């Protein structure tokens, strides 16, 4: 069975070669992210910082973040009540930041307001909790603010052949 996704008919709109990082050697997906959830990729050559890690270059719909980013239109509307209590207790974030934080629109790396020392370690947890959002829609389409300024968290499906080492 399977091999059906490989025989796709141009269903995936616009693929983007992305740098997924997990310090290892290419054998199995470590799937050990901060949420036990999907894997991180960074934009540009800044896969982590330097390329001393086994990075994977995968092809991904640029549309993924667009159809997933639709979350940031509906969630605050109805889910607000639960969201407020949620992210407030998740990483001690004020509702203003909290709401936008769902789609990870601000890591403490760009933030001078909140103490970017302690909140920095919490921002890794923000990345974990943002994967929870990506876990809900099915399209993972989520982005962060890293050294280069945008990271993304996407699912490492059993199509693992997609993960091509780029160090």
């Amino acid at each position: 069975g399977s091999h059906m996704a490989s025989m796709t008919g141009g269903q995936q709109m616009g693929r983007m070669e992305i740098f997924h990082t997990s310090p290892v050697e290419i054998t199995t997906i470590n799937t050990q992210g901060r949420f036990g959830e999907f894997l991180c990729f960074a934009a540009d050559e800044y896969v982590m910082t330097a390329g001393d890690h086994v990075t994977y270059r995968i092809k991904v719909d640029e549309s993924d973040i667009i159809m997933a980013g639709s979350i940031f239109y509906h969630e605050r509307a109805a889910d607000l009540s639960g969201l407020v209590e949620r992210v407030m207790q998740l990483t001690g974030c004020d509702e203003d930041t909290a709401e936008e934080l769902i789609s990870q629109r601000i890591d403490v790396f760009n933030l001078d307001d909140i103490d970017a020392s302690d909140a920095a370690e919490l921002s890794w947890e923000i990345q974990a909790i943002t994967a929870k959002a990506a876990k809900t829609l099915g399209f993972r389409g989520v982005s962060m603010q890293d050294e280069q300024g945008t990271c993304y968290m996407i699912d490492m499906l059993g199509h693992d052949a997609e993960l091509v080492r780029v160090k």
